[PDB]
């Protein structure tokens, strides 16, 4: 639902993601995390963390981040056409990890975040709003596939 102008937004300030995804990916779940501890109880592997130190160290968490947001950049790049993409992901999301739509909400604010604080200076608010709908889309396509799945969107 954006326009050609937004996608080339979006596809810049991922290029800075696309220079160091792990570390990214590493401060995206320690945000989300953080900011909201029940989405914490959703990874039966990092339960024993119990603060930002231990997350930190983590290799296991970061190795989690990386795959994470390259699969994200999968989907971005497909700029909106991204059904074979975003399927599987809907699929394993919708049933082996039992993630609801709102977590959805809550990994898009850490996205937001972290770029806002890695990036400020190539984060203006053009790149934002831009970042805000294609995270949207992706959230939105996300819950109509849960929905077609028999799953609450
Ligand atoms: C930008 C949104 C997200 C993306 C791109 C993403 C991506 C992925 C990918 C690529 C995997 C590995 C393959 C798979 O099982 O599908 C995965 C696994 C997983 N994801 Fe997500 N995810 C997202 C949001 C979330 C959120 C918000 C949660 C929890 C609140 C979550 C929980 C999990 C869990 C528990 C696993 C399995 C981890 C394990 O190996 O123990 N994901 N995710």
């Amino acid at each position: 639902g954006l326009s050609d102008g937004e996608w080339q937004l979006v596809l810049n300030v991922w290029g800075k993601v696309e220079a160091d995804v792990a570390g990214h990916g590493q401060e995206v779940l320690i945000r989300l995390f953080k900011g909201h501890p029940e989405t914490l109880e959703k990874f039966d592997k990092f339960k024993h963390l119990k603060s930002e130190d231990e997350m930190k160290a983590s290799e296991d968490l970061k190795k989690h981040g990386n795959t994470n947001l390259t699969a994200l950049g999968g989907i971005l790049k497909k700029k909106g056409h991204h059904e074979a993409e975003l399927t599987p992901l809907a699929q394993s999301h919708a049933t082996k990890h039992k993630i609801p739509v709102k977590y959805l909400e809550f990994i898009s604010e850490a996205i937001i975040q972290v770029l806002q604080s890695k990036h400020p200076g190539d984060f203006g608010a053009d790149a934002q709003g831009a970042m805000s709908k294609a995270l949207e889309l992706f959230r939105n396509d996300m819950a109509a596939k849960y929905k077609e799945l028999g799953f609450q969107g």
